[PDB]
């Protein structure tokens, strides 16, 4: 059954078609959604193939050119390559084409609007870890533009049955250490503890910092990782401070300019690239309110508030909302005087209303995890929180894979 | 491990395992292809049998004479009753139990710590709509009580073979009028326009304010509704201030200090009491943000933002979120102010946790509806966000039902 999908805020209703394209099970059953979990429970020639056939079918169909000379020889090439190796290669168009696609269907993503615009690097000729890092510094180097950011992804080669992965064991390319305390504590990035832990352990000196640059661990097929340490020039940060507490500089806070997830899988076509980091930009609340206010992340309210000097002693104060929404506004504002791309959470969601109505018009449907999309401060003051949203998994896709520890 | 699914706290670390799901019987609106869990409202003799069975097992294991005698000879009175008259009844403590169980079950509810605190008033004796007045004004000053307020439910006759069912028409127990302008838009609340109007039709004689308390229209069996008017002291409201900002009392705004739901339906052993009122007091953000911040309701931002001279030229401002905080702040004031019970979302979520591991110890999980739970403004602020969370449905339940016109 088609779901109807209602905006509770305008009263429109839709109807979400695309869904029946899913060939891909979410964790949900009619006995009960599970929804709401971050990551999944679990983590043959003919079943490659017909993904295979699929996105040949996805690819030609976009170029109008379906049911083409092109078309047809292209699906016996897959077919011959796939019977005789069990596996294939696909052509840098298709590429393209296929990361593209994979950020149009992720439904976490609240920056589609943007899809089409997507450099794609083909890293697939790397063989080195060493030559993985030149190709990530001139990833973060296009991308980031001095700060006039340019959405980028780099594709290194794809996994192949009889051997290791290519891997970034980072999550992202720019990530501040994580130092555990004898007791207990963490100074620094208490997301990044683990992998800090690995990067002094393979060979880093550390630093002692609350915002030290973490260095690379690049891994090559049945290699140990090999550590790099990216040139400071290539790290583009933004001081923050707020535009009237002239106190909040003080605090020391900084954070980084380009959000480049690195430890992703893609899948285009039954194909599978261990390694493929892309990157965007900012959405201000993910700086200043989760990375920021977290409780397990630098967790600054308290500090805040007491500079604001709020009532602390009190939820009923609101102290908390009050502090997060002044970091929010550094943020922004800092990132502002800096030159620096970003999108409030108020013009991002409406673009992904936009995004929605294309998607419909173009579609029938648009996959979107709600709890993802709307933001973690004002929900229902964002036009997302009232649209009702249907979630599945199309592919090409972004997924997550295990840790390569 | 565990065959069930498992469910983790991201603040804390933390993993339990959901083993209470199995218990549910009846399917909500998800499948492995896609999850509609952010839809609103998604689309007998041996049934009831079977309905009556379990709940009157669930009520003998909650006295723990589970296989007792009582328990057997109980089972054979309710066969008994289905098959001689096709329906059965319940006693008096077994309806307390089902009214607390439904509201215990409810996966939308914060508020469930409180599940065992209900006075359950038993109107299963009314034979009028002027009776049903009657008892809901007792209902009022009971849940009421000056400021202090008291969670309670009273239960109508059930429905019942061929006649006609016992109705309160509004959707809550106080509601503000809206009326329809000839510009299109509306004076008063936009939500109760079509309640409005049926008001109206039915004899009311309307006001034209924003806050025009509505009367009631009772339904008792196979008759039209009647129309009463609330006695304006039984309606306890408390006009809003600020606690810093002068001129927001100016404004006028105010809000009435019980929830009060009324066109839910209870179903307790597949018996369905269609009209069943409920009351509990407020979480601050339904008042101050939804209420009167979403935009299809009072819509207040943008005045409060311009009072407060904001920049509401630009989203960046964070105009729409500095707002929304100061309204939530007088919401919480005034209600402290006049001594009435109101509780905000940081305590209420606080609380709601705590709930989760009671029942965790209990009963083995607890059915929560993530989107519904965290709160319209601040969500990852509050521990909830951080903390998924399994739904489905389990009965006894409060249900939607159709509207009686
Ligand atoms: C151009 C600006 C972009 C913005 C503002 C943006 C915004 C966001 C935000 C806010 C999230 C949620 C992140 C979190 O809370 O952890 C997200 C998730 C994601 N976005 Fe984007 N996006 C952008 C570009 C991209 C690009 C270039 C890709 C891939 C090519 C992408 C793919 C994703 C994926 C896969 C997720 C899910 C991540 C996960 O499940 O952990 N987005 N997007
Ligand atoms: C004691 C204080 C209580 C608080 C603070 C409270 C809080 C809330 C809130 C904030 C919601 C969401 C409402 C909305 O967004 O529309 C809710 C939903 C609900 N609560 Fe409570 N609750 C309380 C007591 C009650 C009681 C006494 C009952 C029933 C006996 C009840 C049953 C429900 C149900 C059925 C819903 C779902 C409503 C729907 O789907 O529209 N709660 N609760
Ligand atoms: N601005 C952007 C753009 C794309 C992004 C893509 C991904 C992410 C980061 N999401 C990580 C979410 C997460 C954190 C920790 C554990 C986990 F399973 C999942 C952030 C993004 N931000
Ligand atoms: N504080 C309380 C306690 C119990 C409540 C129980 C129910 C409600 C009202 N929720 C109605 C949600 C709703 C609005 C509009 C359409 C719809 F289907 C559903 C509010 C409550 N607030
Ligand atoms: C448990 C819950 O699903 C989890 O905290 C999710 C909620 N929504 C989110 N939304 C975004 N955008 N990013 C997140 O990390 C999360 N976390
Ligand atoms: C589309 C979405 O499900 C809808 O707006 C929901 C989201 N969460 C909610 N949560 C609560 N508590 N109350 C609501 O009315 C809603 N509305
Ligand atoms: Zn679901």
């Amino acid at each position: 059954k088609f779901p109807r999908v209602k905006n509770w805020e305008l009263g429109s209703i839709t109807y979400d078609t695309l869904c029946a394209q899913s060939q891909q099970d979410g964790p949900c059953t009619p006995r009960r959604c599970l929804g709401s979990l971050v990551l999944p429970r679990k983590l043959p020639a003919e079943q490659l193939l017909s993904q295979a056939r699929d996105f040949i079918n996805q690819y030609y169909s976009s170029i109008k050119r379906s049911g083409s000379q092109a078309h047809e020889e292209r699906l016996q090439e897959v077919e011959a390559e796939v019977a005789s190796t069990g596996t294939y290669h696909l052509r840098e168009s298709e590429l393209v084409f296929g990361a593209k696609q994979a950020w149009r269907n992720a439904p976490r993503c609240v920056g589609r609007i943007q899809w089409g615009k997507l450099q794609v690097f083909d890293a697939r000729d790397c063989s080195s870890a060493q030559e993985m890092f030149t190709y990530i510094c001139n990833h973060i180097k296009y991308a980031t533009n001095r700060g006039n950011l340019r959405s980028a992804i780099t594709v290194f080669p794809q996994r192949a049955p009889g051997r290791g992965d290519f891997r970034i064991w980072n999550s992202q390319l720019v990530r501040y250490a994580g130092y555990r305390q004898q007791d207990g504590s963490v100074r620094g990035d208490p997301a990044n503890v683990e992998i800090t832990e690995l990067c002094i352990q393979h060979g880093w000196t550390p630093g002692n910092g609350r915002f030290d640059v973490l260095p690379l661990l690049l891994q090559a097929p049945d290699e140990a990782p090999e550590l790099f340490v990216l040139p400071p020039e290539l790290v583009l940060e933004v001081p923050l401070e707020h535009p009237t507490l002239e106190w909040f500089a003080a605090l020391g806070l900084r954070w980084y300019a380009l959000p480049a997830v690195s430890n992703m899988l893609l899948e285009i076509g039954g194909l599978e690239f261990s390694a493929a980091p892309f990157s965007g930009w900012y959405m201000s609340t993910e700086i200043g309110t989760r990375n920021l206010c977290d409780p397990h992340r630098y967790n600054i309210l308290e500090d805040v508030a007491v500079c604001m000097d709020l009532d602390t002693r009190t939820t009923s104060s609101l102290w908390k909302d009050k502090a997060a929404v002044e970091i929010n506004l550094a943020v922004l504002h800092s990132f502002q005087l800096a030159k620096v791309t970003i999108v409030d959470h108020h013009a991002a969601t409406v673009s992904f209303m936009k995004h929605l109505d294309n998607e419909q018009k173009a579609r029938g449907g648009c996959p979107a995890d709600w709890a993802w999309i709307v933001p973690p401060i004002s929900g229902s003051l964002t036009p997302v929180f009232h649209q009702e949203m249907v979630n599945y998994i199309l592919s090409p896709a972004f997924r997550y894979q295990p840790d390569p520890w």
